[PDB]
DNA sequence: ATTATGACGCT
DNA sequence: AGCGTCAT
């Protein structure tokens, strides 16, 4: 009872951007505003293949991993903007420096975890018992949350949708104890407020609109910002969580959608995350292991530990590019060009960070696919990356897969390379 | 012939 | 160190 800890000593947000590399696009052309439009890496194979979809063409099925020409298929009307080619492959500089532009705006705020290209995690914990020493036992009003959802309210005793929204809010703001500076609730509504400036200031600052999920860690806050995209943000008390969870299919948290949910679903017999909670902590971790064990017994109650990290820039800068079917690489020729237009990518890219950010990579891994394997990777080898030069970062890359070349004769490649992958590592400062 | 990434766990 | 998982 009262030392069953409940995992409410944090306000934790996840922040992410609507749309993203749609939104950068509509910002350069303003004729792609307000239209459904989607963003493609290259062109000749089916029309390109799309990344990201804005909201209008979400409408009409169109969805991530959808070939171009088949989204206009459904949406006849679709506009496209294309990712830029440089050197021979997709260049994402323009949405890295776009994200970069958010993510120095959410650190005025708060120290950010930089999960993604278009999300970060805050811990607001600090920040709100500063904002609750200012209220002095002030009451929140609902002018200060205008695109807050309240998860599982209204309740009990209406046609509009913003008007459920009020309505939720309202019902919450009514049951909260502002006077308890120590209340879970109200530190999460304290949060909300903030939430509210710093979606405000990216808005105003970049054009860019986000939404947003406040609750008490990561996992939470992640699915919470799901629920009412786009251009929302939804607080996930610890109180609605048996209800969120009892008809929320266990692949929708976070690490569960592959091979481990599938094995909870299969082993166990359940379907939705609470169901969880009827096995004790040593039955989850003797069928899942004592790490994900513990992490299941808690995360079905809504408790999770994982810290943000105080971390806003990437733990490493990587290049790849796949070549399918009849353009895989076949001869050692082609291999080294490949290798040469990646490193002269990389080594631009970490020239800009060295300079942003002052540290210096030290590790190369080289990652390779061969013709007929499956898996991502077919083999990673490092070593040392001692100057930021593309001649000699292809040259070592090469030296490195040399050996799996199997074609006796020195000019061909066998079996043909599907994929090359350079991915700089083991930052020092600098 | 989804593709270009990036984070992190395991042994 | 190299491989596998998860994500998207
Ligand atoms: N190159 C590449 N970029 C990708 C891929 N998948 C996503 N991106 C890029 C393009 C995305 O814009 C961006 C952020 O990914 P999200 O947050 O998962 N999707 P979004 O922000 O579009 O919509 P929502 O409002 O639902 O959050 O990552 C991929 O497979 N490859
Ligand atoms: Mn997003
Ligand atoms: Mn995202």
């Amino acid at each position: 009872g009262p030392h069953m800890a409940t995992g409410q000593d944090r306000v934790v947000a996840l922040v992410d951007m609507d749309c993203f590399f749609v939104q950068v696009e509509q910002r350069q052309n303003p004729h792609l505003r307000n239209k459904p439009c989607a963003v493609v890496q290259y062109k000749s194979w089916k029309g390109g293949g799309i990344i990201a979809v804005s909201y209008e063409a979400r409408a009409f099925g169109v969805t991530r991993s959808m070939w171009a020409d088949d989204a206009k298929k459904l949406c006849p009307d679709l506009l496209l903007a294309q990712v830029r080619e440089s050197r021979g492959k997709a260049n994402l500089t323009k949405y890295r420096e776009a994200s970069v532009e958010v993510m120095e705006i959410m650190s005025r705020f708060a120290v950010i975890e930089r999960a993604s290209i278009d999300e970060a995690y805050v811990d607001l914990t600090s920040a709100v018992q500063e904002r609750l020493q200012k209220l002095q036992g002030q009451p929140i009003s609902a002018d200060l949350l205008p695109s807050t959802y309240i998860e599982g309210l209204p309740q009990g005793p209406t046609v509009q949708k913003e008007g459920m929204r009020k309505q939720g809010l309202f019902q919450w703001l009514d049951s909260l104890q502002i006077d308890n500076l120590t209340s879970p609730d109200l530190q999460l509504t304290v949060g909300a407020v903030i939430v509210e400036e710093m979606r405000a200031a990216i808005e105003r600052e970049t054009g860019f609109q986000c939404s947003a999920g406040i609750s008490h860690n990561k996992v939470l806050a992640k699915l919470a910002c799901g629920l009412n995209k786009p251009n929302r943000q939804t607080l996930v008390s610890h109180g609605s969580v048996p209800q969120l969870f009892s008809q929320m299919p266990i692949r929708k948290i976070r690490s569960l959608g592959g091979k481990l949910g599938a094995s909870v679903i299969e082993i166990l017999g359940i379907e939705y995350m609470g169901e969880l909670t009827q096995f004790t902590e040593s039955q989850l971790q003797s069928h899942f292991g004592e790490k994900n064990g513990s992490w299941l017994y808690a995360m079905c109650r809504g408790i999770e530990h994982d810290p943000v990290k105080p971390r806003q820039l990437p733990k490493t800068i990587g290049c790849s590019k796949n070549f399918p079917g009849k353009t895989a690489l076949a001869t050692r020729e082609q291999v080294q060009w490949w290798l040469l237009q990646l490193a002269q990518e990389l080594e631009e890219r970490l020239t800009k960070d060295r300079n942003d950010n002052d540290r210096v990579a030290t590790q190369l891994v080289v990652s390779i696919r061969v013709q007929g394997d499956k898996r991502l990777s077919s083999l990673r080898r490092c070593c040392a990356l001692t100057r930021y030069d593309a001649h000699k970062m292809s040259h070592d890359a090469f030296t490195v897969i040399k050996n799996c070349n199997t074609s006796g004769i020195q000019t061909e490649w066998s079996p043909p390379l599907t994929m090359l992958f350079l991915c700089a590592t083991k930052f020092s400062a600098s």
